[PDB]
C-alpha cells in the first residue's frame, strides 16, 4: 500500500484544500516518498501537507516543517492500485546496430521469457518449442528483414489442438534516443588553461575631480572549435529528442550545441566565432591612476565520452487466442488469429501502451483492447507486475567515442587601487600579435556608462 508519487497532484485552492476525488498528503506519506515530491517542486516552492505541515522545494533542501500554504500536495481519495514497478536499466555495450539488436533479442531471462510469458498471459496459444513443456523455452530467434522473430521451434509433430500453430513474437522498428543527461566521461586525456598573454597598463584620471560614471570596455572575438568521434555504427541511427548544449567539463568554458532529430554520427564537429565585450565602471579619484590587467587564455580538453541511448521497439504478438481463457476485452471463444502491437518505449497511443491500459484498467470505458484485470485474476497481481516490469524494462545502448575542444578567452578586466599621479588609457595592444594568438578585432574603449 505505498504512496505512488506519480499519482500526486498539486492544487492551488487555499489552505489544505484539495480538488474533487483528492485528499491532502500527510507528513508520513510525504516522508515515505520525500525525494520524489521535492523533485517535482520549484526551487523555492513551499507546498502544504495535511495537519499544519508544509514541504519545501529543493532550494530549501526539501525540508518538511510546520507551516501554512495556499497550495496543497494531494493524492487520490481512490488511487490506482498495484502499479507496474520500474526496474533498473538493462545496459547493452556500444556496438554496430545488428550486434546491439542481437544482444537484446537473444537474452533469455530479460527478453525471450518475459515477452513469451506476456503473450501467454494475454491468451496467445503455444508460446513454446516442441522440446519443452514450459512457456518461452526452446524458442527460435530468427532475423526477419529489419527486425526479429521469436517463435517456438516447430520441428516434427506435436500433441495438442493446433499445436502446429506456434505464436510468434516479432520485434521491429527499433529507435535510439540519446539521453543528454546520461553523460559520463572517462579520464580527461588533455586538460589545461594556459595564459598566453597578459594585457596590462593604466587608466588615468587627469582632471582635478573624482571621475566616475565611465565604462572601460574590452571587445574581441575568438573561435571555439570542437570535434568528436563515434566508436561504432549504431550512432548513425541515434538521435536526440531535443537540442542540448555539450556538458561542461573542467574550467575551460565551452559553447557547443547538439541538434535535435539529427544523426549523432553526423554531428562530429564545428567552429564558432563570437564577438564578446566585457566592461567595468571604475571610480578613479581626481588626478590619479589605477592599474588595469586582462589575462588572455588558451584552453583545450580531450576525454573519452559515453552517453546512453534509450532503445525502443515495437512488439507484435501474432498467434491464435485460447479457448476459455484469453485477455482480449471481448473474450473470443472461436480461437481467432490475433495480432497486436505494443510499443516498448515512448508512448504513442493507448491501444499500444501497456502502462496506459494497465493504469486505466478499473475504468470500464477505457478497456478497449486487453483486459488487464482478467490477467490479474488469472495469474495474480504480483505475477503480472513482475512480468510487465521486465517486458517494460528500459533498455539502453552505450554511445561512445572521443571528444576534444579548444578555445581562447579573456579573463575579466581587473583593476587595482588608485595611485596619485606623480579617462585616459595607457594599455598597449598589438593587433598583429593578438591575431596570431587567436584574438581578433581587439579594442579597449572609454565611453559614458
Amino acid at each position: 500500500e505505498p504512496v505512488y508519487p506519480d499519482q500526486l497532484r498539486l492544487f492551488s485552492l487555499g489552505q489544505g484544500v484539495c480538488g474533487d476525488k483528492y485528499r491532502p498528503v500527510n507528513r508520513e506519506e510525504a516522508q515515505s516518498v520525500k525525494s520524489n515530491i521535492v523533485g517535482m517542486m520549484g526551487q523555492w516552492q513551499i507546498s502544504g501537507l495535511a495537519n499544519g505541515w508544509v514541504i519545501m522545494g529543493p532550494g530549501y533542501n526539501g525540508e518538511i516543517k510546520p507551516g501554512t500554504a495556499s497550495n496543497t500536495w494531494c493524492y487520490p481519495t481512490n488511487p490506482v492500485t498495484g502499479e507496474i514497478p520500474t526496474l533498473s536499466a538493462l545496459d547493452i555495450p556500444d556496438g554496430d546496430e545488428v550486434d546491439v539488436q542481437w544482444r537484446l533479442v537473444h537474452d533469455s531471462a530479460n527478453f525471450i521469457k518475459p515477452t513469451s510469458y506476456l503473450a501467454h498471459y494475454l491468451g496467445y496459444a503455444w508460446v513454446g518449442g516442441n522440446d519443452s513443456q514450459y512457456v518461452g523455452e526452446d524458442m527460435d530467434v530468427t532475423r526477419d528483414g529489419d527486425g526479429w522473430v521469436i517463435r517456438g521451434n516447430n520441428d516434427g509433430g506435436c500433441d495438442g489442438y493446433r499445436c502446429g500453430d506456434k505464436t510468434a513474437i516479432k520485434v521491429s522498428n527499433f529507435a535510439y534516443n540519446l539521453d543528454p543527461d546520461s553523460f559520463k566521461h572517462g579520464d580527461v586525456t588533455q586538460s589545461d588553461r594556459q595564459l598566453v598573454k597578459t594585457v596590462v597598463g593604466w587608466a588615468v584620471n587627469d582632471s582635478d575631480t573624482p571621475q566616475s560614471g565611465y565604462d572601460v570596455t574590452l571587445r574581441y572575438d575568438t573561435a571555439t572549435n570542437w570535434s568528436k568521434t563515434n566508436t561504432y555504427g549504431l550512432s548513425e541511427k541515434v538521435t536526440t529528442k531535443n537540442k542540448f548544449k555539450w556538458p561542461l567539463v573542467g574550467e575551460t568554458e565551452l559553447s557547443i550545441e547538439i541538434a535535435a532529430n539529427q544523426s549523432w554520427a553526423s554531428q562530429n564537429g564545428g567552429s564558432t566565432t563570437t564577438s564578446l565585450s566585457q566592461s567595468v565602471r571604475p571610480t578613479v579619484p581626481a588626478r590619479s591612476k589605477i592599474p588595469v590587467k586582462i589575462e588572455l587564455y588558451k584552453a583545450d580538453i580531450s576525454y573519452p565520452y559515453e552517453f546512453k541511448a534509450d532503445v525502443s521497439y515495437d512488439l507484435t504478438l501474432s498467434g491464435f487466442l485460447r479457448w476459455g481463457g484469453n485477455a482480449w476485452y471481448t473474450h473470443p471463444d472461436n480461437r481467432p488469429n490475433w495480432n497486436h502491437t505494443f510499443v516498448i518505449g515512448p508512448y504513442k497511443d493507448k491501444a499500444s501502451s501497456i502502462r496506459y491500459q494497465w493504469d486505466k484498467r478499473y475504468i470500464p470505458g477505457e478497456v478497449k483492447w486487453w483486459d488487464w484485470n482478467w490477467t490479474i485474476q488469472q495469474n495474480g497481481l504480483s505475477t503480472m507486475q513482475n512480468n510487465l516490469a521486465r517486458v517494460l524494462r528500459p533498455v539502453r545502448a552505450g554511445i561512445t567515442g572521443d571528444f576534444s575542444a579548444e578555445s581562447q578567452f579573456a579573463g575579466n578586466i581587473e583593476i587595482g587601487a588608485p595611485v596619485p599621479l606623480a579617462l585616459r588609457l595607457e594599455i598597449p595592444l598589438d593587433a598583429q600579435e593578438l591575431s596570431g594568438l587567436g584574438f581578433n578585432n581587439v579594442s579597449l574603449s572609454v565611453t559614458p556608462a
